[PDB]
DNA sequence: ACCGTAAACATGTTTACGGT
DNA sequence: ACCGTAAACATGTTTACGGT
């Protein structure tokens, strides 16, 4: 697929969120959902590795402890950023 | 072969140790090499999985370790004591 | 310089097992 | 029941490289 970029993708899943903020689980099956390309890729290796290392390199996207125990944090648009 | 304390109990008194009562994962090896002496000698990420997988496994499945976010710009998260 | 892809490496989280 | 040990899997963080 070309389209946009993996960082348009993340922060489109993320602005459809209600509450504007969204875990790394929840951005797959967004992925999935919502890009045709990933439909069919619904099972951790390839564009999953990628998805987290833009996530840790661009400085718009936050990490956010989660209020729940045993979940992962929460991802969202840095607002400085 | 350091005694009759626990990780969970090392990993206390490590954490009881500073003045911040918290410390990171990576300064928790740092004390567990500096002060144990059947720690002293393996410092090193070839003789240290062992017993750095059980740190790891211990702060995450005891309740008496919580997790902090850090203030950092990509610091690992601070691990303290418990209130209960 | 930006992006996608790959890989190493660190940090957390659960599940399982044998020994005391 | 508790502990230590080992291991699978997920989640975060960096570094490198070819192509545009």
């Amino acid at each position: 697929w070309g389209n946009l970029s993996y960082a348009d993708l993340i922060t489109k899943a993320i602005e459809s969120s209600a509450e504007k903020r969204l875990t790394l689980s929840q951005i797959y099956e967004w992925m999935v959902k919502s890009v045709p390309y990933f439909k069919d890729k619904g099972d951790s290796a390839g564009w999953k590795n990628s998805i987290r290392h833009n996530l840790s390199l661009h400085s718009k996207f936050i990490r956010v402890q989660n209020e729940g125990t045993g979940k992962s944090s929460w991802w969202m648009l840095n607002p400085e950023g």
